[PDB]
DNA sequence: AAGATTTACGGGAAATGC
DNA sequence: TGCATTTCCCGTAAATCT
């Protein structure tokens, strides 16, 4: 999954290492002669023409070293420029792809969020940069010993350390990151919503591979930390995070060494204009500090942002809400976001919808099949704009309840009925009826199709039948829903004067698709009302 | 519902006002002659500085005649304290006594006579009589201070008088000091004595002497398992500890009729985490504290629960609820945490009774005595004197089947309650019948009489029906399916075919019609023979 | 008042103790 | 191990806030 960017980024930071290397060498070989040259300058003070030629190379000598300070404290900067201009692109741009990366996974797309690459990345300069550091100080340790007017590591020696003890403080400060966003364990598809007293997960990592800080760093987590005006908003709740806030970074489980804190079992507790429950937003934040060659460096990152709700039946208005932030901005920390919700294209609100299924599910919905939702956002589909009020703030078109409330619930019967019958292909489930009405048209009496109710909050299933003239059935309620399965009712319906349908829309007839998800001493009993 | 000795007891009450008041008015004579007596006294000394010898006779006799009336009195006051020492005990450890076992009787489903106005005010009456005699007793002292003689029956009996008049007060103060309500979930109002951790549980408090100046004075401390962990207890039970508001003041507040009480609310147990009895048979107290200082006095008040069992799961209240019926049944001593150990064997009399409460306090009646006997057979095998053990009971299973006679019962109670309590005692369920004696419909009735029946092949519940060609019957239908339908909505639901008179001779719609009952297509489900 | 939001708590499920 | 007991937490209902 490589890109040629990438692949530049990686060519750059191998010939990071190999300036570092090649450095090394040269401070070794002006180090043995800074060694020798005091031997020498030694010697002839013990001392106190053979004489006479020594002198002249304790003079050549001299201006040898003073060429190779020259030429290392040049190249040091020369590094450092690289590295500086390196590392904006690995932080700025590669790891902050991986984070919108991140937010796309939540709501349900395409996962990559394997940071193993970053993480190589990141430590590989790291480690080039510590190693220059050590480097610096070398020739600090030099100049202690020798030095003259014009030595240029008195000249430019505090720069170099300069550049780079804050590059390697913003590269230490990047790779502090949330790799698993808060989540309850109990809602895996909803992660960034929590419920009061319910339980829920979140998992840091630091990027930087470094072994001697294995249990070294503890990290705290909480909630609102930055609250009562540090920003803006004072209308909004204030929450506690209960359980134990404080745990150890280590490397443990041996994914692959890597630097980590994961929180289990954290609860949330209330703290006792604005904006509703469902559309106000809270940031769970790390911290700590690291001690590490003389540095002190203070690390900090944020979860995104999160809705709390009190009792589940909130959680499909909540979902909705991280649905669209997370579907339109990039911005980590916008907690105002909903005061005046962006404006989302079609185009995004479909991907997304599929989603939705395509991730509690195995297909998403089929283009045409979705562009029936299509029509009830607006009427008879790209460049159009949905808004949050038409998506779920307000209710759709005089029915009782949103456009995604209804969607979600749907979402859920799947879930909780029919998933095999869902994805089998087996259901069309979202057609209008001017365009439901060509089956029979086109078809012969017994042709069906597998519908969702639009007249019902929650969900109901339905089903086209003839006697032409199209009908259909009252559609069941999951309280009724609960003794047979749709599959066993549409193969079990009839109309005690009885008899149903024959072939799934278009050519297949009903058994095949249907008969595999179909199923003194008293008398067994098993039931349909069918038809009166 | 007045008795004869009730009516004895309110009789010496009024004795004991009637005692206290003419005793009050002997007191306002002596203190008036002993007045009188001073003030002679005084003016015979003013003299010394015939007439002054007749004022000499006279101050001779007032004072013998003081002595006779402290005499008269402090003898009478005597008799008094014997009547109330022993009518206080008729109080106390009798008709008190006796609600507290009703107490116990009404929390499994008895008659509730738990009515404790009466008791409240033979109590009172007798508490106010005593404040008044300790008035008297007083007064009497006060009256020696002031004038004594060698002889002087003060100085030699009021000492014992008060000492008796204390410690009578004393300790009816603390038999009036009662749980009027034993902690309940508000949640689960027909089994109390039964607390869930984490939901909230209600007690209440009364002191039965019913003064005023008491009001908003007291708090009283609730608690559980205090002095517990081995003061003659039983080591290795949990413990717990009691959330919530823990004290609360006694106050008159809702003009009720002026009752002292404290009522807990929203209080809740949590197990104080770090093998002898399960955890359904394990037992705790609640216990009420106090102290009342008033007139000079000190008085520690306290009491405690009946028996409660702590469960952490909704799924262990079945056979918890059994333990406090088992031992409310066979005991009436308030505090025996170790009864299960050893649990006592119970008549089938005391059980049937028991059994039959539990249906007739979920809903409207009981059982029959004839349905009622379908489950003695099943006890034993084929009953007044018949001993049930706990292990019949609930310990053990009954034999064959997975589950207990108890744990089965209960949910067939429970089913009445959820599904069918009109169609429950209307009649019209018979319910349990044995086989043997099930046979005995169409061999005297005719084609499609039916009976109402419960299943015995199952855990939980259900319900079941006579059908007839073949004697016939159905899979019996699970709470779960049974969501859907009402049973009497399944019976008249029922190529199909059906019955016809629930037995003996009543048709079936009219005890069972009352129970009953583009655009798509409405539609309901009927299973019926298939 | 009605609408919003939170609390209460059963019941099935899963986790934990023993 | 299997069995006992407790925790977890949805979902409806009721209570509370606004």
């Amino acid at each position: 999954v490589v890109t040629e960017k990438q692949q530049m980024l990686e060519q750059h930071l191998q010939d990071v290492r190999k300036r570092v290397q090649d450095l090394e060498q040269k401070m070794k070989v002006v180090e043995n002669l800074q060694d020798d040259f005091d031997f020498n300058y030694k010697t002839l003070k013990s001392q106190g023409s053979v004489t006479r030629q020594k002198m002249q190379q304790l003079e050549q000598m001299l201006t040898a070293l003073d060429q190779m300070r020259r030429s290392i404290v040049s190249e040091l900067a020369g590094l450092l420029s690289a590295m500086e201009y390196v590392q904006k692109t690995l932080t700025d741009e590669e790891l902050a792809d991986w984070k919108r990366r991140q937010q796309i996974a939540c709501i349900g797309g395409p996962p990559n969020i394997c940071l193993d690459r970053l993480e190589n990345w990141i430590t590989s300069l790291a480690e080039s940069q510590l190693q220059t550091r050590q480097q610096i100080k070398k020739l600090e340790e030099l100049q202690q010993k020798v030095s003259y007017k014009g030595d240029p590591i008195v000249q430019h020696r505090p720069m170099l350390e300069e550049r780079i003890v804050e590059l390697f403080r913003n590269l230490m400060k990047s790779a502090f990151v949330v790799e698993r966003q808060p989540c309850m364990p109990m809602h895996p598809d909803r992660p960034l919503v929590i419920k009061t007293g319910v339980q829920f997960t979140t998992k840091v990592r630091l990027l930087v591979k470094f072994p001697e800080l294995n249990y070294q760093l503890k990290i705290k987590v909480c909630i609102d930390k930055d609250s009562g005006d540090v920003a803006a908003l004072r209308g909004s709740r204030k929450f506690n995070i209960l359980g134990t806030n404080t745990k150890v970074m280590n490397m443990e489980e041996s994914n692959n060494g890597s630097l980590s804190a994961e929180f289990k079992h954290l609860t949330l507790r209330e703290q006792r204009a604005s904006l509703i429950v469902t559309e106000e937003l809270h940031l769970i934040t790390f911290e700590t500090e690291v001690y590490h060659q003389g540095l002190k460096i203070d690390l900090e990152t944020h979860s995104l942002p999160v809705v709390v709700i009190s009792n589940i039946c909130q959680m499909p208005n909540a979902w909705a809400s991280i649905l669209w932030y997370n579907m339109l901005t990039n911005n980590p920390k916008n907690v105002n976001f909903f005061t005046k919700p962006p404006i989302g294209t079609w185009d995004q609100v479909a991907e997304v919808l599929s989603w939705q299924f395509s991730s509690t599910t195995k297909r998403g919905l089929s283009i045409e099949q979705l562009t029936t939702l299509a029509e009830k956002l607006l009427g008879p589909y790209s460049g159009c704009q949905i808004t949050w009020a038409k998506f779920c703030k307000e209710n759709m078109a005089g029915k009782g309840f949103s456009f995604w409330v209804w969607l979600d619930n749907i979402i859920d019967l799947v879930k909780k009925y029919i998933l095999a019958l869902w994805n089998e292909g087996y259901i069309m489930g979202f057609i209008s009826k001017e365009r439901e009405r060509a089956i029979l048209s086109t078809k012969p009496p017994g042709t069906f199709l597998l519908r969702f109710s639009e007249s019902s909050k929650e969900g109901g299933v339905t089903f086209t039948w003839v006697e032409t003239q199209i009908q259909s059935v009252e559609p069941y309620t999951k309280q009724q829903l609960n003794n047979m399965s749709f599959a066993e009712i549409i193969m079990g319906y009839k109309i005690i004067l009885v008899s149903p349908l024959v072939y799934l829309y278009p050519d297949i007839p009903k058994e095949e698709a249907f008969g595999k998800y179909c199923r003194a001493p008293y008398l067994k009993t098993k039931f349909i009302c069918v038809t009166p």
